[PDB]
């Protein structure tokens, strides 16, 4: 016996990836957590942790 | 004698066209306006008022 997820992971394009689908042909996953490493907090070094 | 603005108008890219500037390398003038009127308002006729 294991232990497992009961439901599929969602993906949603809501938010302000629609706006970059609709505008331009392209579209990410995780936009947000996408934009806080970039612009909220800059250069830092990638750690695992 | 007449009446004019005494500065330029300042266009920077803030943090939503920052995302887009580096990872699809195209930037949008104005994106709150874009995402004000897709996701926000989808149904609004263009009015001139």
């Amino acid at each position: 016996a294991m232990s497992g997820p009961a439901a599929y992971a969602s993906y949603v394009v809501r938010g302000a990836n629609l706006v970059t689908a609709v505008s331009y042909g392209r579209a990410m996953r995780n936009f947000e957590q996408f934009m806080a490493r970039i612009v909220d907090h800059p250069n830092a070094l990638p750690s695992v942790e």
